[PDB]
């Protein structure tokens, strides 16, 4: 709908800030799924152990 | 290159365009540092012992 209603000069500037936020949720996701994953990991040590 | 073909009020926009992507890219790898360094802590912990 964005470019559907738009040339590309006008909607290149939108799809930008779409993908500008899309971005940032996929990095606070990944960074979250480290930390979270290295406290499962002295979790499985204690196990082995 | 963007300091030679655009006059100042048009260069900044262009330069904070980089400024921003630059700033992410670094904090990212400083992230991930943080992140390997608590695991390689973690190794010496257990070689101390």
């Amino acid at each position: 709908d964005i470019l559907s209603r738009l040339d590309p000069p006008e909607a290149e500037v939108q799809i930008d800030r779409l993908i500008t936020g899309r971005l940032q949720s996929l990095q606070t996701y990944v960074t979250q799924q480290l930390i979270r994953a290295a406290e499962i990991r002295a979790s499985a040590n204690l196990a082995a152990t």
